[PDB]
């Protein structure tokens, strides 16, 4: 049998079209987009011959051997100049690896271009531009790992929009406020992402496990553990393929999935209702996260004493794997209102400590509530979003949001200037899109949203290596990742301690060159690092500086371009360090 034409035969040939380029264009991501192109023509080509005909020569290629022997070549030999040290070697395994399987990450390469304000309106004639474009872009772009087939459902929801609405509003209004939201959620989940990776072979593949026999079943809190475990093993799969560079079987799989899950409906988690009354697609995105959970649980199930009041400490313990599963999932059944990478917390406080206490020198009082000593690990979320939640409250939505780039830029002063500013902001995003929320549903999304970007900054920064602390707090635990960076004072480390950077203030009628606050905003902002990175840190001071550098504005007309650039230059770094 083949491969090739098989995945044909199930996810058609648009979605065969629709992976193989991301697939060839997470991959090389710098070569031009015909060239992608004509290779996917080819690959889309074949697979029909196949079709035709299983038993035709050579149709014998294990899926990964013909692209691996179909890329080097006229994409490879015509790109030529000094990263990717080809790697098609002896025809191995080791070829997906060593470079066709390393995307640069993040911050990879050319990038800044774009669309633009009027012009991009353009299914009249291609989609080539445009809707096949949000791949070469939406996809080669910063976003090697994004999950292929939530871009084939991100990919209508750019197609449909243009589909609509070039129409009677010139596309202007009617149309690119649905290109203002689903950008972020463009980055959203590409990010919400390299984490569901990065749990998986960046860190141990059992993790994941834990992590969603944690979650799917804070969401389907009467699945039997026999049925979360035939939805967290198969979702692994699907996973572990859109990371190990193998899409294609993933985006069939999501259905060799959710055509399970959603024959079985009310053995599972009743309210998969409407998205299977939800063509294949978005089925695969409404289950994946826009999924209210149902609360409250299975049951009354009273208590969780079979953990504890009991005795069999090993006993009723010789599965491993399984009891920490039943530890976990009950656990998790009944706390919708803590965080999964808290509660993954709590399921390595059973499973050490269990340990410290199956083994010597009797009794039970060991395991006895350490219901009774978890409690640290647990009070501090709980707390820590007060000092989100307040800070912020009464006291700022998109002002001090530049409070924790204090924070970090001085705990940690060291990673990139940008590579704060990115997070700074972005975890700075928690403050807004979630204490306008309370109760439980607050923490369960702002440990674990706040867990997602300090991935992006490890994941950001191997790269360019820094912070030896950054490097700790990322490598030593997934699991305490929150409370690491947090338990971190300011590394009086510091020193080179740079004085004096005048590629520094690029003024430059900043004012009315830039638009929209989150671009005004921003070099404002970006002007806080490095205003500290120079002195690292110091009391009331600091903000004798930013209006020193925010008259970066209006000293900036009347025939300008030098106007704010000797001002400044003497008063805001005459105006810096150790004096003022």
């Amino acid at each position: 049998k083949s491969e090739v034409a098989h995945r044909f035969k199930d996810l058609g040939e648009e979605n065969f079209k629709a992976l193989v380029l991301i697939a060839f264009a997470q991959y090389l991501q710098q070569c031009p987009f015909e060239d992608h192109v004509k290779l996917v023509n080819e690959v889309t080509e074949f697979a029909k011959t196949c079709v035709a005909d299983e038993s035709a020569e050579n149709c014998d290629k294990s899926l990964h051997t013909l692209f691996g022997d179909k890329l080097c070549t006229v994409a490879t030999l015509r790109e030529t100049y000094g990263e990717m040290a080809d790697c098609c070697a002896k025809q191995e395994p080791e070829r997906n690896e060593c470079f066709l399987q390393h995307k640069d990450d993040n911050p990879n390469l050319p990038r800044l271009v774009r669309p633009e304000v009027d012009v991009m309106c353009t299914a009249f004639h291609d989609n080539e531009e445009t809707f096949l474009k949000k791949y070469l872009y939406e996809i080669a772009r910063r976003h090697p790992y994004f999950y292929a087939p939530e871009l084939l459902f991100f990919a209508k929801r750019y197609k449909a929009a243009f589909t609509e609405c070039c129409q009677a509003a010139d596309k202007a209004a009617c149309l690119l406020p649905k290109l203002d939201e689903l950008r972020d959620e463009g980055k959203a989940s590409s990010a919400k992402q390299r984490l569901k990776c990065a749990s998986l072979q960046k860190f141990g593949e059992r993790a994941f496990k834990a992590w969603a026999v944690a979650r799917l079943s804070q969401r389907f809190p009467k699945a039997e553990f026999a049925e979360v475990s035939k939805l967290v093993t198969d979702l692994t799969k699907v996973h572990t393929e859109c990371c190990h560079g193998d899409l294609l079987e993933c985006a069939d799989d999501r259905a060799d999935l959710a055509k399970y899950i959603c024959e079985n409906q009310d053995s599972i988690s009743s309210k998969l209702k409407e998205c299977c009354e939800k063509p294949l697609l978005e089925k695969s995105h409404c289950i994946a996260e826009v999924e209210n959970d149902e609360m409250p649980a299975d049951l009354p199930s009273l208590a969780a004493d079979f953990v504890e009041s009991k005795d069999v400490c090993k006993n009723y313990a010789e599965a491993k794997d399984v009891f920490l599963g039943m530890f976990l999932y009950e656990y998790a059944r009944r706390h919708p209102d803590y965080s999964v990478v808290l509660l993954l917390r709590l399921a390595k406080t059973y499973e050490t400590t269990l340990e410290k206490c199956c083994a010597a020198a009797d009794p039970h009082e060991c395991y006895a509530k350490v219901f009774d000593e978890f409690k640290p690990l647990v009070e501090e979320p709980q707390n820590l979003i007060k000092q989100n939640c307040e800070l912020f409250e009464q006291l700022g939505e998109y002002k001090f949001q530049n409070a924790l780039l204090v924070r970090y830029t001085k705990k940690v002063p060291q990673v990139s200037t940008p590579t704060l500013v990115e997070v700074s902001r972005n975890l700075g995003k928690v403050g807004s899109k979630c204490c306008k929320h309370p109760e439980a549903k607050r923490m369960p999304c702002a440990e674990d949203y706040l867990s997602v970007v300090l991935n992006q900054l490890c994941v950001l920064h191997e790269k360019t290596p820094v912070s030896d602390r950054v490097t700790k707090c990322c490598t030593e635990s997934l699991v305490n990742r929150r409370p690491c960076f947090s338990a971190l004072e300011v590394d009086e480390t510091y020193v080179p301690k740079e004085f004096n950077a005048e590629t520094f203030t690029f003024h430059a009628d900043i004012c009315t060159l830039s638009e929209k606050e989150r671009q005004i905003k921003k070099q404002t902002a970006l002007v806080e690092l490095v205003k500290h990175k120079p002195k690292a840190t110091k009391e009331q001071l600091k903000a004798v500086m930013d209006d020193f550098a925010a008259f970066v504005e209006k000293c900036c007309k009347a025939d300008d371009k030098e106007t704010c650039f000797a001002e400044e230059g003497k008063k805001l770094v005459a105006a810096s360090q150790a004096a003022l």
